[PDB]
């Protein structure tokens, strides 16, 4: 049975690699506190305090707090990642499985100067699970307080809350307030355990590989084409140059010129900085020359944005200013961090199907010439879907989200999460876990107030995830050896992705999952 | 008058029936939501700009 003094669950984390599949779990032990002195509070923020139109917001902050494991080094190991990313052309999430046990709830008492701590063995917390999709979804905006990366770290649960409707810091009619205690949910003392299983929908695999060919190079080298083009309006001559019509075939020294079937992905189109501070223009632009999205009066950037190819060859060290993904370093500051102190990823791969960033997507044609008027051009700076077009979506990183939650509307288009990862219009549901309040001791006449005079508690336990993930196998017969994730071969004072002599666990670098080559 | 037609006179009568195809519910609500408020506005991102 499950009482007091029996364990209700192991300690697993192991990866199995079987056949095209892959099956990870890990286990972390998380302590929870009590938020809000079990309240729900309205938050809002409005310009009255000095914050511009763009920054408000109103809401509610709850006394729950919820799982996190969004990220992939939840899941993966440094090496196992590496396992992954050379040997495959893809893979997708396919089940998973949740356990939660070993519950210790505990007591804090303050009396004078010093602070003591017990057992209590009678409480409880609650747990459930949105299945329905009832509740406000904020996984997938990215947030701190998921799973460490490194398995014996002990990690704090976050505070659960949520945004709805506003104007300025004031709410509208159509605005929703949300009890969480309002759903059912299991209440769990020390010997109890709670667990629950969840299948993916069938979603495209990711693609980890980039193309070795590029869009416009996928022509015979070596023959010319029976098309024709027009190659010369003017004639080429001793004196006059009149007017004139020829046309030649598309052929190995003219591949600019040949016809084609295919186009180049979606554009819109970013300010480029370079990290040779010296270059750039001085004065703060980062907000004024920034891209942006206007919705509802309000001005937000577009970050990062549609996948973009980050930098054109030997361009390396200029970025699109909102438009790639950033990580920090271990121990970087909160605020204006140096370059030094953080990670800029690169989506170089991509440049073969897509337009860089940093320039226009073409030309075309302003006006209509005529013997009276020479013809204009114009420049094409954001440019949506033509029938034609062919992309890659954004690259996953080890460090970065998994999934994200296809929002309930009409029509979307190609839903693909911008900051990377898995569209799912039913994604795994979201967890949330509350200390249950127990009250210091009443008055001994009847009042009518609500009891607001509690002994204050936390809980810790165990927490275990398991994925199973479903496998493509790469089936190239390039005859040349690949590019590999590889660690470096010379010596150093520390180890990559271990702990350091004070015990902090660090990774060095962000790692994506394109290495492998396929023909376009 | 080149496709076939049914002829009435005062006591006759016509009908026939028809099966919409498959098609979406109309979505009616509108969103408690906007979407560039889907955040948590408790937490920070591990993410920089």
């Amino acid at each position: 049975a499950d009482g007091v003094g029996s364990s209700s669950g192991n300690w697993h984390c192991d990866s199995t690699w079987l056949g095209d599949r892959v099956i990870t779990t890990s286990t972390r032990t998380w302590a929870l506190p009590t938020y809000n002195n079990h309240l729900y509070k309205q938050i809002s923020n409005g310009t009255s305090g000095g914050a511009t139109n763009d920054n408000t917001y109103f809401g509610y902050s709850t006394p729950w707090g919820y799982f996190d494991f969004n990220r992939f080094h939840c899941h993966f190991s440094p090496r196992d990642w590496q396992r992954l990313i050379n040997n495959n052309w893809g893979f997708r999430p396919k089940r998973l499985s949740f356990k939660l046990f070993n519950i210790q709830v505990k007591e804090v008492t303050q009396n004078e100067g010093t602070k003591t701590i017990a057992n209590n063995l009678t409480s409880t917390i609650q747990v459930f699970t949105d299945s329905e999709y009832q509740l406000p979804y904020v996984l997938g905006s990215a947030h701190q307080g998921c799973l460490p990366p490194f398995p014996a770290d002990v990690f704090m649960i976050p505070q659960y809350g949520y945004l709805t409707l506003n104007n300025g810091s004031q709410a509208v009619g159509r605005s929703s307030f949300y009890c969480l205690e309002y759903f059912p949910s299991q209440m769990l003392r020390t010997g109890n355990n709670f667990q629950f299983t969840y299948t993916f929908e069938d979603v495209p695999f990711h693609s980890s590989y980039a193309h070795s060919q590029s869009l416009d190079r996928l022509m015979n080298p070596l023959i010319d084409q029976y098309l024709y083009y027009l190659s010369r309006t003017q004639t080429t001559g001793g004196t006059a140059n009149t007017q004139t019509l020829g046309f030649s075939q598309g052929g190995p020294n003219t591949m600019a010129n040949q016809a084609k079937n295919w186009l180049p992905g979606p554009c819109y189109r970013q300010q480029r900085v370079s990290t040779t501070t010296g270059q750039n223009n001085n004065s703060n632009f980062a907000w004024t020359a920034g891209t942006k999205y206007h919705l509802n009066g309000r001005n937000s950037l577009a970050n990062p944005g549609i996948a973009m190819a980050t930098h054109k060859d030997d361009e390396e060290r200029f970025f699109p200013s909102n438009g790639i993904l950033i990580f920090g370093k271990q121990n970087a500051a909160r605020d204006n961090a140096d370059y030094s102190d953080v990670m800029l990823t690169s989506e170089e791969e991509i440049k073969t199907t897509n337009p860089v960033a940093t320039e226009e997507y073409g030309i075309v044609a302003d006006n209509l010439q005529q013997q009276n008027t020479a013809p204009q051009i114009g420049t094409v700076n954001s440019q949506g879907a033509l029938p034609g077009m062919v992309w890659q979506n954004r690259d996953v990183y080890l460090q970065g989200p998994i999934w994200a939650k296809i929002p309930h509307t009409d029509g979307n288009f190609h839903p693909s999460p911008l900051m990377g990862g898995f569209g799912l219009k039913h994604p795994p549901p979201q967890i949330l876990i509350k200390n249950t309040p127990v009250p210091a001791d009443p008055p001994t006449t009847f009042n009518q107030s609500k009891l607001n005079s509690f002994i204050t508690q936390y809980s810790t336990g165990q927490v275990s995830v398991e994925i199973e993930w479903e496998l493509q196998k790469e089936n190239s017969k390039r005859w040349n050896p690949e590019i590999q994730y590889t660690s470096n071969y010379y010596k150093s004072t520390s180890v990559d992705f271990a702990v350091n002599t004070e015990g902090v666990y660090s990774e060095p670098r962000p790692i994506g999952t394109r290495y492998l080559t396929r023909n376009l």
